[PDB]
C-alpha cells in the first residue's frame, strides 16, 4: 500500500533522512529540492525544480537480492510512466529507466542497520536541462512537449511498485524476466561493464537469476554484481 507521502520542500536527500528517521516501511518521502543528492547523473541536477526525488523503506529481511529488486522497480517505473504518457519506454541493466538513448529514472539502493533505502528520481518537468547532461538525460517535458502532475505520476508509479512487489514477493522473479530482457536497452548490440572488472561483448539477454548475459569471445559470461555499470561500446 504505497500511497501515503511525507512531502517536504527540501533536504540533503530523501536518502539521508530515511537514514536518519524512523519511518514506516510503505511511506514515501518525497522532496521537491535536495541539496545534496546522490546517484545517478550527480547532485548538480538532483538539485532541480521539475525532477521527482523521494525515497522509502523495504524490510531487508523481506527483500534478499538487490540485483533483481532495482530491476522489478525500475520496470515498475517504465510501466507507470508509459501508463500515463503512452510512451514507450527501456530499461537500462540494472536499474535506469530510459528513453531510446537519454535515461529519464534511475533507481538507488542502500543499506544501513537494519534498513533498505530505496531511491529513486524521475525526470518529469525539468525545463532547464544542463549541458553537461543534455546527452544522457532527458525529461518527460522534453519527450512530451507537456509538464505532467508530478504528484499523479508518483501515485501511479508507487501502486506499480506496490503491486509489482507483492508479486516479486508472492512468486518470483521468473515473473519479471521476460519483461524485463525484452525491454533492455542495447540488447543484441556490443556492450562494455565495468566495476569489478571489464567485459566487452554483445548483450545477447537476460538470466532467470536477473544477470546481464554477454557474448565474449570465449562464451556467454553472466553478471551478477550490481557494480557493474552498463555502457555503450
Ligand atoms: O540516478 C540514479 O540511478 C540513482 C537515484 C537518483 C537519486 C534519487 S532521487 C531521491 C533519492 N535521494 C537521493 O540522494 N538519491 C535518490
Amino acid at each position: 500500500m504505497f500511497k501515503n507521502l511525507i512531502w517536504l520542500k527540501e533536504v540533503d536527500s530523501t536518502q539521508e533522512r530515511l537514514k536518519e528517521w524512523n519511518v514506516s516501511y510503505g511511506t514515501a518521502l518525497v522532496a521537491d529540492r535536495q541539496t545534496k543528492g546522490r546517484g545517478g547523473l550527480g547532485r548538480k541536477w538532483l538539485s532541480q525544480e521539475g525532477g521527482l526525488y523521494f525515497s522509502f523503506l523495504l524490510n531487508p529481511k523481506e527483500f534478499e537480492n538487490l540485483l533483481q529488486l532495482p530491476l522489478v522497480l525500475g520496470l515498475s517505473v517504465s510501466e507507470a510512466l508509459e501508463e500515463i504518457t503512452e510512451i514507450p519506454f527501456s530499461l537500462k541493466w540494472p536499474n535506469d529507466v530510459y528513453f531510446q538513448e537519454k535515461k529519464v529514472s534511475g533507481v538507488l539502493r542502500e543499506l544501513s542497520k537494519d534498513k533498505l533505502i530505496v531511491g529513486i528520481g524521475i525526470n518529469v518537468n525539468q525545463r532547464e536541462i544542463p549541458e553537461e547532461i543534455k546527452d544522457r538525460a532527458t525529461t518527460l517535458y522534453e519527450i512530451t512537449g507537456k509538464d505532467w502532475d508530478r504528484k499523479e505520476v508518483l501515485l501511479k508509479v508507487l501502486k506499480r511498485i506496490s503491486e509489482n512487489l507483492k508479486k516479486f514477493k508472492e512468486k518470483s522473479f521468473k515473473e519479471f524476466k521476460g519483461k524485463i530482457e525484452s525491454k533492455m536497452l542495447y540488447l543484441g548490440e556490443e556492450v562494455k561493464l565495468l566495476g569489478e572488472g571489464k567485459i566487452t561483448g554483445k548483450l545477447v539477454g537476460l538470466s532467470e537469476k536477473g544477470g546481464a548475459l554477454i557474448l565474449t569471445e570465449e562464451g556467454i559470461k553472466e553478471i551478477l554484481s550490481g557494480e557493474f555499470s552498463l555502457r555503450r561500446s
